[PDB]
């Protein structure tokens, strides 16, 4: 919805708009202290800097959040809220699309990707499975020199106002060069035995639990895993009972 | 096609009518790495804004950009007291090897273009040579010319046997364009050009781009005293509580190199401002 | 598609006519490479200006330099009394081996080229090779010519079984326009042609090129003796004391190549040139000190 | 575009009447490539100017320029005794294969041209596989014919899936007119035209082609006898004899190619001219006279 | 570009003339396509001089050369009972494929056009592919017909991004006229043509291509029974000297190609012939 | 000009009439391609079972011809039925279906490669309705070709006319991103099931008798892997086998006379 460069764009289909997600906050399991963290420092500051901008250039938006955890949803809906909270284009990265055909394809890619993220709008990047910049090669270099750079800060003096969530399963081998500008890092602990309640709570909104006990067992059933399965368990005991009453 | 062409030209012209006064013709590629020619009054950070380092601050000075800019006083020897015809920042990832960067382009006005790995990078067989050689004439054109390369160590490196042919063929363009049979004048003028790169690790960068950049300061962790600086200078603008002290502070930060002092500092300015919310 | 045309062929002209005012006609490729012909005058230095390469200056001049300029002389064994058909300076970095460059087509008197390698790539396919040929037909009107391809090593290459394609056939096609099936002449005469290349890295410009260019000369680091007149050469314009002792400099570095010299000798210049400007002085001043560190 | 063909088309005029000589018509694209018709009388080093490898030429001569040149004697044979398709000159490089081309071009007499890889290479689109037809009808339109391309292991070679897709095809339009559909004639002769291809790296030469060529003469370096006779061969033109013991020097040299023995002999033949050279700079003027000596190589 | 027309057009006149008599107008477009149109006689071999290959040679005799060459005994049936359009013949190299080709196009009826590379692929933007529509319009002319490209890898092949799109468009347009909107007649007929290949490889040809000719003939390398017929059918004139024992040749070249096994056979033949040195003794 | 003028005259009266008027030269090329309704064989129930997508067809692009959507893409793979879904178009659309002939477009001259493609909506708005069926549409518009390219959907958005466009690539996610979302259906050509095979098999088994082989409920069992195209090849090949073995053993003696037995 904007002039285009037409390199930067093979990534403006990725670029999502700020309307129109499924975030809804209230259906998000149980995360209390990261939301609290996120919608304080990352996303608070991060629009209406009016109530925000008593002290100029220290009060700008830590540009990186590591979100670091075990395989599941955790890292992605709090990402995916972040962007329809701010008013902002979640712009994904989508990881993939950075494999080399060309020589300088990729390159080019994360110029633009980045050249968009400041132009567009100053939304978010979202790094999905960061192991593109492990830390051992010419696009591991050429994002931190796009990231905090000559170019990085207006000549106001405040920064381009861009966050880029970090998504990993591994930790401490994340190329620390790039670790030390993701300022804000989260552990999120994706098994819960509190959150679940609260996500199962969520999930069981449209579905029939007429018969079946009150949601307490439930929070010690598959206490084994930790935010995936239990999203496929949705359904698993949810057609159990209604096989019987659709055959009849 | 010519439409681009037209267009690219329209910004180059344009940004140099805003950087030559605070025109010249170009062909096909410099016409391209003229978009990186950094104005001096864009980067709101000089000498002045950098801390805790001051004989780094002290020895770009006197014994590269004086003998860069304005180098009659440095008339007296011909050759040998020209510019140093390199300068490398290393050390480890956190202090403001970047931002002595931004200092040398705002307080030293000397034409300062930053090309970014992408520019040298390019789909087609030998237009990254050309780039490569598109920049090296424009600096000559244009030649106060601090051109500066961030993370050096990609773009360059020690080339193996089985190395990739276009990235081999363009780190030996840029050496050869660096100080190669071309880049002295007629008179001996030792065409001054400073290639500025920063690096985290001097270990593979090259042995003969290392000979190339004489000038190379080390970027060290910031002591107990830089420490205390940088804290002072980085709270300029924000509250001053009337109770804490900065010494303790700094006392208290043992490693937490300068971008990590920033980083503890800004989380550290949140605590009054949460408050106001809860009305 | 011709401006560009009419730009490239006034400016190799104007190039050309230089080099011959310094004592023609070309197709649309050879223009390319007639805008790189150095002159003699443009380049400052000289055979003076280097030291200890005086054991390596002589083979390289009485044995290349001066069969190829007036081959009269060498009339008796016309067919071997030949210029080689190149010189390779390898060495490690920081020593003479551009500075060689330099001299040659300083006080050479062929018509020396600088080849600078982005010449050779084009995007075009089918450009690389028309340039290579471009570049030995424009040798051969300059006959006698000394061509240049600083750092050999990257243009050329072990030819990577399976690599890329038109830098395979560019680096083919000075094996086929540099020794070929018309590289002599009807009576003998190979050209006159010299393609001289400085590279730092022997043992990988090529199997089947290491056998065309027979004369490689080894450019090491100076030793105990010639860095005392590398010195002296560095310093050669700086007023110095009544006595500083170059023994001491010229024996304490002992591992630096020459240019890790020069940079020591800019250090100590500027040394004193800092303490005058440190008195807040505005304008010049002609006199300063020398002192060693 | 015409001011340009004009003079390229007066010019390949002159070179084949230069060459024909003991007036055809063609258009653009084999005009061009009539620029590289070598003439005899342009290269002046025959079969005895090479030494050591024999049975090379032998084979060679009685089976390649006897065929292809003089078919009359075989003509009784049927299409069995004809010349064959191409030939391929492999080995070490730096060793009788540019040196063998040469001889064939000087002694066979049978129109040979040097293909000059690049003009294989045109930039424009599809104006590469014309010149590729172009060089096959102009093979044969001044038949007997021999078609040197020097190095085929760039221009040619193993067709992969990631190709160009402009060289693809001059791999494949090549092979595709010199064994094609119309090579033979309306009796079955074989276009009395010959490919005869240098190179030192054959397993890199689209192996489809190597079926192509069958005679692939293998060019290896020289032996105790091949060292000795390229040592005669290359010092002809030398007063060396006050002393001279090449018994000694073919021995001395052990391994090395016929090239870096001729640079040995370069090396060892102006050695006497640099000492007189040095020993008249004391006085006067360069007038050399033929009073050097060669007496012992390094 | 009139004159140089002029005698695109009388040359291209002739050779249809000859080959056509063994009439009709052209658009001067589809003038020099038809300058690869084989003659029948200019071609040598035929199909009794191929040993060796025998189920080919047959399915190439009875199942595509001959429902397309005389067709009329194939009306009992509709759409089917037609000529297939599209002929692969892939193989290793040196293996016999040219030579069949040879032999369809000798021993066929059908107007065979040689197609070449280059004659596809025009420098000028956009002509290539009109090329193409002159190409299938000139076999649509005149319908027995064998359209032939050889090597076919190159002209065409699996298709990527960018790669010359006026290439590509060149691909889309064989598989476009091949069997597109306007492929059958009014009554069914699949236009009477089947377009002959030939390729060391099929791997890239395409995914498209690769079904538009559905038979896909191997040629594989001549084992003891093929190279024992080749090697006896190779030796027409060559006078057999006494006590050649045919089976020792056959059995020691151990699979060898199909020219390999030429090659070797005109060592042996050229053998007496070049003995014959007495000549020069005398 | 003057018989590409009149050769379009004729084809556009053979059309229109199952009233014409006579336009400029330059866009007097693409309008000899007009093709007739009763040219084409082939109609809805040639197809075999598909009868879904076909449905789709006939219920929303046919139906405002008779508003209709602008672009139309085909989707399936090679010998899945996109070329015989649009041939089935052309026949019996009741428009009048100009296909392009790729050829057409690009032409050799700089203002007449976008001439022609202006030429070409210009016909199409001049007589109602219309088709514009680009045959692999992902070779004329892919990722002067960029002018002709601009020039199309710049002349794509133009009672909405009744215009409607029709794509039959055989290949996604590598076509005309573009374009690709401003054509609003796309119609998924997947491969034939089992009844889709029976369908095909008893399609295709029309003229020749009941007895070339064993059954033909045996045959579409094994007919899950190829496509549309090889099985009417393994069709047409089993036809040919008994007019194979009658005419090897007529091949004994006599003349070959047509006979109607296998
Ligand atoms: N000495 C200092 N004084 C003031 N601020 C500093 C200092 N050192 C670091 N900083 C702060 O930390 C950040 C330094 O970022 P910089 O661009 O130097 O990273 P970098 O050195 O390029 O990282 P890397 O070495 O990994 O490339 C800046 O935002 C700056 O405000
Ligand atoms: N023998 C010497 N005498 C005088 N100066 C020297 C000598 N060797 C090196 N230098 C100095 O070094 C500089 C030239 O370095 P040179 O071009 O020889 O390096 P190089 O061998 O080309 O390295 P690379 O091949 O990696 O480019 C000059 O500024 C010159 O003053
Ligand atoms: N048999 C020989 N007799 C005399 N001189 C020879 C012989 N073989 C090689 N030479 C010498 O070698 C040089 C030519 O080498 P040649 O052309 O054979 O190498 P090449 O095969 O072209 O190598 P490459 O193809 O790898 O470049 C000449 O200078 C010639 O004097
Ligand atoms: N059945 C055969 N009978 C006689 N000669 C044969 C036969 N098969 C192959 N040959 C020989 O093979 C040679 C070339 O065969 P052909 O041209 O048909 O293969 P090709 O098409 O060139 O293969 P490719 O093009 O894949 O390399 C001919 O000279 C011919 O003598
Ligand atoms: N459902 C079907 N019913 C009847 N015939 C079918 C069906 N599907 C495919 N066919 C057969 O497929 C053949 C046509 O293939 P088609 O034109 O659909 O390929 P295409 O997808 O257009 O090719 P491309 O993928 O290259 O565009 C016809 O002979 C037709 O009989
Ligand atoms: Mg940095
Ligand atoms: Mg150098
Ligand atoms: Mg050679
Ligand atoms: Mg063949
Ligand atoms: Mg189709």
């Amino acid at each position: 919805d904007l002039v285009l460069n037409e390199y930067e764009n093979q990534v403006a289909l990725e670029v999502v708009a700020p309307e129109d997600i499924p975030v809804g906050f209230n259906d998000i399991g149980g995360l209390d202290d990261i939301i609290e963290e996120l919608k304080e420092t990352i996303i608070y500051p991060l629009t209406m800097p009016h109530l925000y901008k008593h002290g100029g250039a220290l009060l700008a938006a830590p540009s990186g959040v590591l979100l670091y955890g075990p395989p599941g949803c955790g890292k992605t809906m709090l990402a995916k809220a972040v962007a329809h909270e701010s008013g902002a284009s979640f712009i994904n990265l989508h990881i993939s699309t950075l494999t080399e055909k060309w020589y300088g394809d990729s390159n080019k890619i994360v110029r633009a990707v980045f050249s968009l993220a400041k132009k567009l709008q100053p939304s978010i990047i979202f790094i999905d499975q960061i192991d593109a910049v492990l830390g051992t090669g010419m696009v591991k270099a050429e994002f931190m020199t796009l990231w905090d750079g000559l170019t990085s800060t207006n000549a106001s003096g405040v920064p381009n106002r861009i966050v880029v969530l970090g998504a990993t399963n591994r930790i401490n081998d994340i190329d620390e060069a790039i670790l030390r500008r993701m300022p804000k890092q989260f552990p999120v602990p994706l098994p819960g035995l509190e959150q679940r309640r609260r996500i199962l709570e969520l999930v069981l909104r449209g579905t029939k639990r007429d018969p079946d006990f009150d949601l307490d067992y439930i929070a010690r059933v598959t206490a084994g895993m930790s935010g995936s399965d239990i999203k496929e368990t949705c359904r698993d005991a949810a057609m159990a009972p209604m096989r019987e009453y659709i055959r009849q």
